[PDB]
């Protein structure tokens, strides 16, 4: 599929498709603006993740919801990947809380699908 570009959501922006090697693979600057668009993802994932009926969603809906969850999916690895390798305290933490947004977001969307899939 296509790589990674920013699309405007009615909910703020998301970065989904594919990511390029260096995103969020060693500037602490760089890797915090990456950073950033995870958890834009996960704001925004959250975000429709509790604005949306399992059963009632529009395609529409569900598509974008398909698209960020296989994004943060790749996002979570990178972020786990990068980890063991920083020692930076303050963006080892950081990664550390992304890291626990991600597996919420995870649990929440297991338990969105189950009402959807019965």
């Amino acid at each position: 599929g296509p790589m990674a570009t920013t699309v405007s959501t009615q909910r703020g922006p998301v970065y989904i498709g594919e990511l390029p090697q260096d995103f969020l693979r060693i500037q602490i600057g760089k890797l915090r603006s990456e950073l950033e668009m995870v958890s834009g993802n996960v704001r925004v994932m959250s975000e429709m993740l509790t604005e949306l009926v399992p059963t009632q969603a529009e395609p529409a809906d569900l598509e974008l919801l398909q698209e960020l969850n296989r994004t943060c999916r790749a996002m979570q690895q990178r972020v786990l990947e990068l980890i063991p390798q920083i020692a930076n305290e303050q963006l080892t933490e950081e990664l550390l809380i992304v890291n626990d947004n991600l597996n919420n977001v995870f649990l929440r969307h297991e338990r969105f699908e189950r009402f959807r899939t019965g």
